[PDB]
């Protein structure tokens, strides 16, 4: 029951908590040596039965190997029963993370929902998002979005092979948090991903998050190449520099470098949210939401926000997400960081929801208000029902409460993946679809409930 055949050969998984798991499946040829900075290519086939009982390495990151394009599968049974497939794209600011994190363990989903779960690795930071333009020749023109091409490659693997693991290739839901949700927002927009998935869920991110212009990305690349000792156009040193030195050079720039997808004219031909308005994802339902006041949580990793006086503060916010109309200021560190929450998280969520609703697609919107300890999205352990995992801020107190919110969110996400509607008796009241008409949202808290257009006042202050 543990051995499954795929287009590339047989894989041996294991039984775990009454479900089956396959770990470290290669979904692409390792992007090492002469394949460094090139789009992912199909994996080599093998003879015999390949072990899939250990995770593969994670991709290069501060935390690893350039050989890290692996995915993992949890399933109640490798049979032909066409279960919904949940395809998870982790977050980590396009800098760190992995699908093998215990936080994303798919056991609970698979057990409680009778679904297949897939988690993936994709290239990050300087290996996945180094925008080179034409500076190293046409072969590297896609380099600024390789981590997105990796995700598409994994999704193609799943569409081609998941039936063998008990999944329905025509019922895939892609979902992600933070940079993972930005990834889902990009994929929703992408012609070459259309038809690979049926539904999408975006947790505390959207296609706008961490998105770069070519001008912005090239300037960052120039600084990284300087630190790496690589002259523009020297392909020899681009491919021979040790992966750890290249990673060090980038990280040596701190915050004057952020990674993410680039509207480069080659993989991303236009803004991923604006594309939705032209019907890029017309038949695709989405479930989307945000963590209440999420930018206040960023002071933990960046306390400098708290040091600044009101004036310095506002000039900073203006430089990062401005201009800020006077009317917004009037509506409005705790008070002024609300501007960062709205511009980075809330606006892109509302623009995404408004675009899909205008296309007639179903949209379900939420706000997560539950206070729980710490891009600082907080839904994750409740959505995965992974309150018990390592790395999860599992602290004493609140246990029945935490279980109850997990039982609301976990089963809503499962219902959405199964049917395209999160509703059912696991919710204390119905969750109406978001329409231009009412702009309903579900609020997850100690007492979950529906609010009509909760973001409206703020949004009107701006728009």
């Amino acid at each position: 029951r543990t051995v499954v055949e795929t287009r590339y050969g047989r894989l041996r998984g294991e039984m775990n908590e009454g479900v089956f798991v396959w770990k470290g499946i290669p979904y692409a040829k390792a992007p090492v040596g002469e394949r460094r900075f090139l789009p992912p290519e199909p994996p080599d086939a093998w003879d015999g039965v390949r072990e899939a009982t250990s995770f593969g390495p994670v991709v290069m990151q501060p935390s690893p190997s350039e050989d890290g394009l692996y995915l993992n599968i949890w399933s109640p049974a490798a049979d032909g029963k066409k279960r919904p497939v949940l395809f998870w794209i982790h977050g980590g600011a396009f800098l760190f993370g992995s699908g093998s994190s215990p936080w994303y363990d798919g056991t609970a989903f698979a057990k409680h929902g009778d679904v297949v779960v897939v988690t993936i690795n994709y290239r990050m930071n300087v290996f996945g998002f180094l925008h080179l333009g034409d500076s190293f020749g046409e072969a590297y023109a896609q380099a600024g979005n390789l981590g997105i091409l990796d995700q598409v490659a994994a999704l193609r693997w799943v569409k081609e092979n998941i039936a063998a693991f008990g999944g329905d290739p025509d019922n895939i839901t892609i979902f992600g948090e933070s940079a993972g949700a930005a990834s889902v927002g990009v994929l929703l927009s992408l012609p070459e991903a259309s038809g690979l998935f049926r539904r999408a869920m975006l947790q505390s991110g959207s296609g706008s998050l961490l998105l770069r212009s070519p001008e912005t990305a090239m300037a960052m690349t120039e600084r990284i190449l300087d630190k790496a000792g690589i002259r523009p156009g020297d392909r020899e040193r681009l491919l021979s520099i040790p992966a750890e030195e290249l990673l060090r050079a980038a990280l040596s720039l701190g915050p004057g470098v952020m990674y993410g997808p680039v509207v480069d004219g080659r993989v991303l031909r236009r803004h991923p949210i604006e594309a939705l308005r032209y019907g890029a994802a017309s038949g695709i339902p989405i479930l989307i939401g945000v963590t209440k006041d999420e930018y206040n949580l960023f002071t933990l990793t960046d306390p400098s926000w708290t040091k600044l006086g009101e004036k310095e503060l506002l000039d900073r916010i203006n430089r990062e997400v401005g201009p800020v109309p006077e009317e917004a200021i009037r509506y409005y560190w705790q008070t002024w960081l609300r501007i960062m929450t709205y511009r980075v998280f809330v606006e892109g969520m509302l623009r995404t929801a408004d675009a899909q609703a205008a296309q007639g697609a179903d949209v379900y919107m939420y706000r997560f208000d539950y206070e729980t300890p710490v891009c600082h999205a907080l839904e994750l352990p409740f959505v995965f029902h992974n309150l018990h995992q390592p790395g999860v801020a599992n602290f004493v107190g609140n246990r029945p409460e935490r279980e109850a919110i997990a039982n609301e969110m976990h089963y809503a996400w499962l219902s959405f993946a199964r049917t395209g509607d999160p509703n059912g008796a696991h919710l204390p009241e119905a969750w109406p679809a978001y329409t231009n008409e009412r702009k309903a949202a579900f609020v997850f808290s100690a007492a979950s409930h529906v609010e009509d257009d909760p973001f409206g006042r703020e949004r009107a202050a701006w728009q």
